[PDB]
């Protein structure tokens, strides 16, 4: 039982799995006939409706950048979950993906547009394990799980450490 | 940087880590001088204030029961997160742990007391990967992650499958 939406339905990455932004079901590999070579790893699952507006170089996942080239695909779910409630999530997931996909990267400006801070998320200097969902990051990459190099974690959890002021963001352009 | 609360502060298990119910920081092993042998694995981190009211047999984690004997320690965080908001979580975490610890097991009655269903959680027959936090289970055990044997997943996520009526619960006594 996999996702059966039109292949132009956006995708996000949680832990290992590629999931559909529309139905939240695991996404299988695209038929290669539909695959969009110009979109690296993303094109292996996502086939947009029209142009691209930006491209993705096919590559291997680095110990810190995964999916290689568009690690922000990994921040879509955590930002949406920490930024919505029970009867509000779908709408949120859809708006968060659209924003990020459009920008083709994660940036302080895209986080402001998404009101991540006003909704309860705070960055924290990683000093140990953090339970639940979150966005781990450094000055160039982000992930939904900890990784070698990550220096900060974005969470809505009332942590013991001291939150970073709202003007702070570990990166300028996480890709 | 670990937890530095009084050792009588309750504990919960998320993924691998043992975390403190009070400060949400990782919990180190108890000095063995404080360790409470009568509380199996739990006693290796948690030292109550007075009696026990129930005991825990020391053992090895089974492919389906972990922590061995009190796998419900793994359901504390997911139930609390899916059942609270941003400015409400701590209170929720504290009430959820106390309830479960008292009952010394997870049961349909303890889930009703915690109003898991009225707050948005629904059980679903596992048919594929599910992103985010959740409680995986079968008729005898539960976990915060999928495991060989699990047949159902409790989530507040608006999944595509069809939710189980509110009278349904995969188990009668998950320990
Ligand atoms: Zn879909
Ligand atoms: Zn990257
Ligand atoms: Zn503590
Ligand atoms: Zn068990």
């Amino acid at each position: 039982d996999r996702c059966t939406c039109t292949p132009n339905a956006r995708v996000f990455v949680a832990e290992g799995q590629v999931y559909c932004t529309r139905c939240l079901s695991a996404r299988s590999l695209l038929p290669l006939n539909l695959q969009v070579p110009e979109l690296g790893v993303l094109g292996l699952f996502y086939r947009p409706e029209e142009p691209l507006r930006w491209t993705l170089p096919r590559a291997f996942p680095t110990v810190e950048c995964s999916p290689a080239g568009a690690c922000w695909l990994s921040a879509i779910f955590p930002i949406a979950r920490m930024t919505s409630g029970n009867l509000n999530f779908q709408q949120r997931m859809v708006r968060v993906a659209a924003e990020i996909y459009r920008a083709g990267q994660l940036t302080p400006t895209v986080l402001k547009t998404l009101q991540v801070y006003e909704r309860g998320c705070r960055w924290y200097p990683i000093v140990g394990p953090v339970p639940g969902v979150g966005v781990y990051a450094n000055s160039l990459h982000v992930s939904d799980k900890p990784f070698p190099g990550a220096t900060h974690v974005l969470t809505n959890l009332p942590l013991p450490q001291r939150p970073k002021p709202e003007d702070f963001c570990p990166f300028e352009c996480a890709m």
